[PDB]
């Protein structure tokens, strides 16, 4: 995929991640980049224009845990100005297993509300063009950390739903992949509250082994994205880029 | 495990898997068989105990889409009447992937909350005696079937959630295992609702490969029971039983 002129919608564009995949996504020339987060971070975005003043930044409020119809009609306004949207990237997450609705509507539902609704302009079904989504999921998705269980499920279930949808784009016409990341520094310095409180040192213990930074990470998103595997499950870890294969224990044969 | 004499908490006793499995645990001689559903069932709850008349079985309306301190406060009065519980069976789901909320607020959530709320009778951290959870996931939270992609990332949720409470026995002194049956049909004929209607004949092609019945499924569920394995991944597919191993594709080191 060379994203030179492409329009990419970004949910969750300006967290630690999020920014430094974004320095590494405007570097790309893209035409339009559509921000779409909680709360605003004006200074944020006059960095990212700043890094490439050819590209067209927007932004727009958006809160995952607010209903499909109100997803569609935010969609609908973005595709009504852009008219394509080539690519759309599911970053939003939260982690405290204190707030355990909140850690599910928003890590898991919200990103398969906002597909829901991005397939209305694109499925192929209905007339549209197709599309791309990248999902940051997270390796805790293949394998928990147990002392945020609740975290670590939601992300198991969005590994499941974009490999599902990949196996889906013959018919929708929409492709898809996950970005999980391992355990990735950025410039915010956390403490995680844990189920039932089990383990009030996980950030700390896990910082105690070998990590990534957000620059390393952001730079394996973009290379990802280029790629552009439908059905890949990317591993953005210590640094590297890699694809796994994702064990055969049971077939539906359909 | 040996089943008789104990007590047992049963979330969805009486649905089409659950029901063929209550028989065999009353046959298993149960001091007290606590059924908690959606909905009552006179005429099951009459042949569960003509099965075993020694067995004393009760039932509570329960909605697992509740607040967890609605299923605390319920949970209370079940404790203080029976004193001891041994095992809970999570059992609740449903498969509608024209319902996003409900599917994740049932199969995910749900389970999830009523687990936090006997947690606060068992931990023993708190002083209490610790207990074992048996949650009903599926196979396709190891593998989905993609086409009710909503439906297999709320199984793999509970998959993941399963497997890291068994790694928190030695903190919370619960222990815990997943039973997910592959295709088991029962006496209710289905139609299914996947997502975006990407395929409208869900249950009639699943049905045209081998699959196994209510009974055999509810027979090598007790006996998954029985074993009483932490942190055991049980399928329970084309009748037989079989302990799965999770692939490790990265590790938290903590
Ligand atoms: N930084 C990491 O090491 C890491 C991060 N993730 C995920 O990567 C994504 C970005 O995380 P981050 O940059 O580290 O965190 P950060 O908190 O800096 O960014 C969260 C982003 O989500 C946005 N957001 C939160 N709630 C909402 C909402 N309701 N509506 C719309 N936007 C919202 C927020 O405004 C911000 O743009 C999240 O999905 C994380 O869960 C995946 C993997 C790892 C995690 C780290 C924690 C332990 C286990 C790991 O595997
Ligand atoms: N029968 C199967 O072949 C099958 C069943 N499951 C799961 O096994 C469990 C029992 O399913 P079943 O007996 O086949 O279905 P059935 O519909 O007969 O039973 C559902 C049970 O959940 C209860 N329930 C539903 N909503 C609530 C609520 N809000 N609060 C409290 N209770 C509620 C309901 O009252 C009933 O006791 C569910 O978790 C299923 O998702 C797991 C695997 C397979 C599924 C079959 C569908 C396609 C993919 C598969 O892997
Ligand atoms: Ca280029
Ligand atoms: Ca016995």
């Amino acid at each position: 995929m060379d994203l030179t002129n492409k329009n990419v919608i970004f949910v969750a564009a300006l967290g630690g991640i999020g920014l430094d995949t974004s320095r590494e996504l405007v570097k790309r020339n893209l035409k339009n980049f559509v921000i779409l987060d909680r709360v605003e971070n004006p200074t944020a975005l006059a960095e990212l224009k700043a890094i490439n003043p050819k590209v067209n930044i927007t932004f727009h409020t958006y809160d995952v845990t607010v209903p499909v119809a109100e997803s569609k009609k935010l969609l609908k306004k973005i595709f009504d100005q852009l008219k394509t949207v080539d690519i759309l990237i599911n970053g939003a997450g939260i982690l405290d297993d204190h707030q355990i609705e909140r850690t599910i509507a928003i890590n898991f539902t919200g990103l398969v509300n906002t597909t829901t609704a991005i397939l209305d302009f694109w499925d192929k079904r209905k007339g549209g063009p197709g599309g791309i989504i990248a999902n940051i999921c997270s390796v805790t998705g293949f394998n928990a950390i147990h002392q945020v269980p609740v975290y670590s499920a939601s992300k198991a279930a969005v590994v499941s739903f974009t490999n599902s949808l990949a196996k889906l784009a013959p018919i929708t016409g929409v492709t898809a992949y996950s970005i999980n990341p391992g355990i990735t520094r950025t410039p915010l310095v956390h403490t995680f509250n844990s189920w039932l409180d089990v383990e009030p040192r996980v950030a700390e213990l896990l910082l105690s082994h070998p990590t990534q930074t957000s620059e390393q990470c952001g730079q394996n998103f973009v290379k990802a994205i280029e790629a552009n595997k439908n059905g890949a499950i990317w591993k953005l870890d210590l640094g590297t880029l890699e694809a796994i294969e994702w064990t055969k224990h049971w077939d539906s044969h359909i």
